[PDB]
């Protein structure tokens, strides 16, 4: 796949099935991010916004975008990437929360702030190369 990477998840989401993204982090990578879309248009509320940032002491950002406005982002002050390391990220849709797995292993568990049966796109874009992105369990 080619950056920016923005494709609707097909059937879209449902309990039970995991997004598998597979990808480099780039050697100098400040952030990326990968958003569960409700929509397409510029605008669009963002369900979940995945946001891993290398500027100051690494961490990842999750947050949710509704009417125009961020929410209380949740921060968590590890960092399981590594730039110019290939990741294996998965995110496991459940229905308290998405589970969140890095290389194997468990990072986070975000509860669900707008419904996940309205997400309807995957946005993915920042500083990585992207190999593969498939859709497990639909
Ligand atoms: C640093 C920031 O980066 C972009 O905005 C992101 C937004 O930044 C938050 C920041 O994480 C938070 O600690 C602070 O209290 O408020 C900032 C402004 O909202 O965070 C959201 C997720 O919560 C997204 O990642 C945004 O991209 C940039 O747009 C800002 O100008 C600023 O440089």
């Amino acid at each position: 796949p080619t950056l920016p990477y923005y494709q609707p998840i097909p059937g879209g989401l449902n309990v039970g099935m995991s997004v598998y993204i597979q990808g480099v982090a780039s050697e100098h990578m400040k952030r990326f991010f990968v958003n569960f879309v409700v929509g397409q248009d510029p605008g669009s509320d963002v369900a979940f916004h995945f946001n891993p940032r290398f500027d100051g002491w690494d961490k990842v950002v999750f947050n949710t975008l509704q009417g125009g406005k961020w929410g209380s982002e949740e921060r968590k002050r590890s960092m399981p990437f590594k730039k110019g390391a290939a990741f294996e990220l998965v995110f496991i849709v459940l229905a308290e929360h998405y589970k969140v797995v890095v290389n194997g292993n468990p990072f986070y568990e975000y509860g669900h702030r707008l419904p996940l049966q309205m997400v309807t796109h995957l946005q993915v874009d920042g500083d990585l190369q992207l190999q593969s992105i498939n859709f497990i369990g639909g």
